[PDB]
């Protein structure tokens, strides 16, 4: 099981070259590996399992997403400004949509390679399907001999757990699965085509990539680094004459000598 | 079992990029870990389970926490001058609060990872609810054949414990257990979103991020580090010309020559 | 199974020889290590083999592919500039279709690396062909004993997935595998060396290698660069006039003093 | 048995940043590890283990504890001016008091971690009170069968020693242990939970933290390294002028020349 | 199996010492190394093996023959001046017959370690004459019961599958294998002599080492480096006082100024 | 069978020091481990194996002593002066003479490595002489029961080839080999002693060590270093007044400026 | 069988801090280790023991020593003006005495390490005296019922090849073995106790010790140091005045100019 994570184990030890998503690297790629310590199991019950399977694609991706905007140092600047009146705002709506639109595709580096990796791996969808399987589709001389409807959802529905698996009865282990767990490869690609595929275009055409907007912003951010690196200038600069003044009265003020004078 | 623990001691082998959180990193990251030596298993006995598992959900948070605030090094500066009397504070009330809040939201870092971290592995829950678990309910042709109410306590409450369990009496093992794991998980991610959430709202909002204290705040302990540092430079100085006079004593004071003198 | 993988693995740990090429090897050489920790099995199902097995030879290729383009820092200047009208482009068609067409020559070094190491060691092309293998040839006492067309399709199909295999009858299981694991190996070679061969040719004549427009190209790049870079530097600059004013205003702008003033 | 030791192995190989307690985890870092490779066993026999088991959390500790006052170099300063009287003393009450207390403080951070780390993993405290357990408490159908007080001490005590236990009279065995191993990590937690809390009260509060004696002493301390260091100079110093008169001797002494003229 | 590739792994994780040849060592010391990880298997079926094996003493060979011309940054100067007409040629044929040659004894440097390392383990030797082995000598009381010649070349073929060989019948495994690994081993020695001591001759009499037109070259392919290391000094000095037209204008015509002004 | 080349492995892995020896170190530290990968099993047929075996101490020998000459850089200028005629050769037959044997004495470090470690384990001598064991000696009360000539050495002879060893008659397997490893490891000894003696004597002694000719050498040898380093310098000083011509042309000869100018 | 060569494994891998005799510590070192790769293993027949034992405690010691003068560059010296006659000698005899025994006490520190550990094990010495234990001590009710001296001497001779061993008469396999092992670890003690007290006086007392002959010595010593490192500035340098005249003669020599001129 190590394989889906110590890949990018070496991957990461293999060099120091990337970007802020290189720097989102830093947590996404834990999210490529955070699947595999991270066990999956499920309750191998009547009705449980359509509601847990949906637990683990929906909670765990929106997780990382919060986790990518609080992460990084602009949303203060964002939200302070925002809850502010209109007018009074030291910036242009076109600055703050901008500025705002560029934290979502650094942080969306990360929600999309957790459904893409809980997918080519098929648990997160066979548990959540396995209800409604056709089982006179390579059946073993099928026919449903007067099975009912209950009491034969608890008979598919053990499928994935497999020591407490029941039995023959119009159905193998390894043709119930073995066909879930390809259905599933193929919304892996056909998802992740999709997707890479609508990162094309969206570089290549537009959206608020305006010359005039793109300037004012950059040239503000990097002001706020001078900014804050200049302030701590001053302060040891005109603590440092304020020291002297006390650090002086220690001295000359305890005995104004050593008795271990010999 | 080294998955939890070991994921953690390749990325702390990975770089050195992080803050102060990251020097919570330095802790809590063992806490990551730690639990993964120290192990767990509980009585199984009829009442001492939800006693004991309550145990392993409020003490070791609450250790991890008081050891942030002391690891830290200005508890003093805060603890001094509150015992002091107001008046002869030199510092406002709102730098106190200030500084005395920025204290917590860097120790939360870690018992928010160690309540996580022992939920989603279940075991901590296992011990704690195995008591009351409906029977009935997936019990291999169930009506509880005349079962008392002691008795079956004693039977239940074995389910952890896994090569002394009773046996198959109105219950399997791998269908006690893998449901209450189930519902364990749950917990565990409805429980770090609603947290990272509530990540989001505080920076996001305010409490006490005023641009007047925030600028005292961070000036005044500043000014500590330039006095510490500088003091070493007049004693060191200071001490200098002392020790010329004394270390010329002991030369020319043993016998103002050497009978090695060939 | 880390054969294929664990090699670039040391060869990535070798050294840090390289070029853009090298750079593609960031990637490409995950490519042939990907392919790894991503599992295959086929449905052994009557029908969905011949559809499965081309998913593994066109669409992770085709990802592979558009990840280059993307991941380099060049598409917007030509999407840009293609959109726009012809006269109004302030590059000629030369510059534009030569450095269009070095964009190809330097992504195409994966999907090539994906397209032989799925084929040399078989499983792709197992999956894919099983259903018609010629069951007389070396059939151990062969003969077709009165098998139909239907169920022996479901007979034959079996093959790959090994403990679910029928039996005896008209095959062995290791005579119809290691019979279609060396015809593959035979398209591998004999694909891998067209392709190399295809690599000569392309140097070693031509197709844009014009010594006009290489000039105006690589003078173009290089001008980007140092645009970006010394952009900076008038903001930094103009910027650092600038906070001297306000940055003052904090400073004597609060008491004037410090109430600490002993 | 690796895990309790070999996390702070891989922890010692995760950076080099720390203080005098980071220069006490040097050892003490050893003895969280020292347990490890120092086995444990208890004799089995009716009177010696609560003897002997007391042997392993008093003993151990105070070698730990007296191994951090001889291991730093102060101590003699300390013990040269104790035997001296008073008056003749160089150094005042105050500065010997704090400097004094201020040793035990930076051992103590050893002979607390070697009192957990054998309470959590049980052992120390199995072999010390399985004489006592009350055996009707889950006894499988207890009742005592007329068993006597002699030869039934011989026949709990056992407990711990596997391969030679007695066997299921009144008892299973894991059922008499997995419940002294409950009890211990219940003390293991109740305890470093007080201590750490201690360790806040001390700092927190005061115990000759006086800003006279602190001075005072820091400025003599720093003293001491001055004085050595600069008295090696006036040594090599005063030497390299002495040694030229007897250097030269050696030349022009053996043969004024040398025999292998040509 | 690692050993014969996991030898130039340490090897190459041992110093960084080598020559252009070292830099062919970056490549076939993967050759070495390839013919471990890609696996071998013979179909054991009549008349295949003969074609089979001959694939894997040529296409591969020949496959890194021609990835060491291309790989080398020379071949378009050859290419490019050998399709222009004589007389234009810039360069003597001498020059050319040289410089064109000593492309070939760099690319050598590996065709030759990978028919070696395939002929010292047998393994393609053994597939492509397992058909005429005498299975008289050696053969366990022989004298072809009657065995005709169809219905035993399917007999011989099979000796290399080890599972699904026939039997005992004029023949035992371990006597018809190790004794073709025998008769292999002899060539691949004696074939290793022969060319090394064929780099002998080479070296030590000739082919094209004239003193004349050695120097022509060595001056010439120093000359084509100064060309390109230079060219780029122009261009970004010759840019840089083109840039300040230009980004001045972005400044001074945004708004001249900023809104954020106190 | 890691341990004979295992050792040079962290002894490689052990320093940096050395010289031409250690140079030799390069080549002949893999004579010591090439040993470990390269396999060794014979024919164990009835006359091939005195053939066999005689391959293994003379071929592999002979072609580490010739990638001895081939690999250092002096052949040629032996190789050049010594083609032409006297009298026209630059140098003496003393520098000759000397020079041309101070290539031996840097091969030979190899060619006797190779010959001590395939005889102290003993392989290459089991399969050499097994044929004529005295069956008497030892025989487990032994007559050769009517055993003839024929018949008997294909009964001795597979004494190497364990499980396919013929029987108990005459001969257990554990007191043949057992008996030929002891004579091997006395030859072994025997031999390197032998050796090492004699690189007694040669340095001790003489052959060619005149103060006149070492002189000569050692200077000319350095003299050919300087030749080479300096030419490069005027080349690459006399292209740099040359390239300036040209490079010039190129700008100012596309379009003297750019469209792009705004 | 590592530990008695890998922990000097790790201490080679420990540090680098030694001198000359580290120096010996890069030979001996492996003296300590070779041997654990080289077997031991004893003929178990009547009378070749004592022989064979004796080879491995007199050749490989031998071996050591004589690879120790060897391998310092120092015996032409002293070689070179032993051969000449008296008078003639440039050195006195005391500087020749001297530094003669300095090589040997160079040396030793490997003869004598590789005495102790092949006594410590017991192999050497076991093969080397079974032949004579008295079998009725410790004989499980001995008495020696009728044997004769001839067929018992091939009875106890076995004793070391275990699965060769005949039987339980007059003795058992693991009494007459550990008893030994036991006599020869008592020598490997009261062996090297001798040699390191022996080692004590050497130092302490004296054998050309002397003031004068050791000054020659060094400064002696030290003057072939510049002579060597000295001489190849002249040759450098001479030779640089005497390349500019031919270098430049290829300029200007082949054709003036270059055809390539556009």
């Amino acid at each position: 099981m190590m394989d889906k994570f110590r890949m990018i184990f070496q991957f990461l030890q293999s060099n120091q070259e990337s970007f802020m998503n290189g720097i989102c690297g830093i947590m996404a790629l834990a999210s490529a590996q955070m699947y595999s310590a991270f066990d999956f199991n499920c309750p191998c019950l009547p009705g449980y399992n359509a509601a847990y399977s949906a637990g683990i694609l929906l909670a765990p991706p929106l997780v990382l997403f919060l986790l990518g905007l609080v992460m990084n140092n602009n949303v203060s600047m964002l939200a302070e400004e925002w809850k502010r009146p209109p007018g009074r705002r030291a910036k242009d709506p076109a600055v703050l949509r901008y500025m705002f639109c560029s934290m979502a595709q650094r942080a969306l580096w990360a929600p999309v390679v957790w459904v893409a990796v809980t997918l080519l791996d098929g648990k997160c969808f066979l548990c959540a399907f396995c209800t409604a399987v056709p089982v006179s589709a390579l059946g073993n001389g099928s026919l449903a001999p007067g099975l009912p409807a209950p009491e034969l959802a608890r008979l598919l529905a053990r499928v994935p757990c497999p020591e407490i698996y029941d039995g023959d009865w119009l159905l193998a282990r390894e043709v119930a699965v073995r066909y879930l767990r390809c259905i599933s490869q193929a919304l892996g690609w056909s998802f992740v085509l999709l997707t890479t595929l609508l990162a094309f275009v969206v570089r290549s055409v537009r959206p608020c990539f305006t010359q005039a907007a793109f300037l004012k912003s950059k040239y503000w951010s990097h002001y706020i680094d001078i900014e804050r690196k200049l302030f701590d200038e001053t302060c040891t600069e005109h603590a440092k004459a304020f020291a002297k003044v006390c650090i002086q009265q220690f001295f000359e003020a305890m005995n104004h000598d050593l008795e271990l004078g010999h």
